[PDB]
C-alpha cells in the first residue's frame, strides 16, 4: 500500500494519501493546508500560519524531513497554525 498520514489542523482531521511517500514535510503542509480550508468550506480570504506539526507528544515534524523518515503509513499527525476567521 502507499502513504498515508492525517493533520489535524486545529480542530479538524484532513487525510492526505501519499503515492509513493517521498515528499518532505513541507509539500505535505502546503497540500494539507489547501484541503483544509477547501475540507472547511473556507477559501483564499482569510490567512493562515502554519507553525509547525508534531507527532502527538513526542516527535515533532518540520518542513524539511522527509515523510517516510518521519510520518508513518496511516498516522496522525497535529497541525499548528493561524486564522483569521
Amino acid at each position: 500500500s502507499e502513504f498515508k498520514v492525517t493533520v489535524c489542523f486545529g480542530r479538524t482531521r484532513v487525510d492526505v494519501p501519499c503515492g509513493d511517500g517521498r515528499m518532505k514535510v513541507f509539500s505535505l503542509i502546503q497540500q494539507a493546508v489547501t484541503r483544509y480550508r477547501k475540507a472547511v468550506a473556507k477559501d483564499p480570504n482569510y490567512w493562515i500560519q502554519v507553525h509547525r506539526l508534531e507527532h502527538g507528544d513526542g516527535g515533532i515534524l518540520d518542513l524539511d524531513d522527509i515523510l517516510c523518515d518521519v510520518a508513518d503509513d496511516k498516522d496522525r499527525l497535529v497541525a499548528v497554525f493561524d486564522e483569521q476567521d
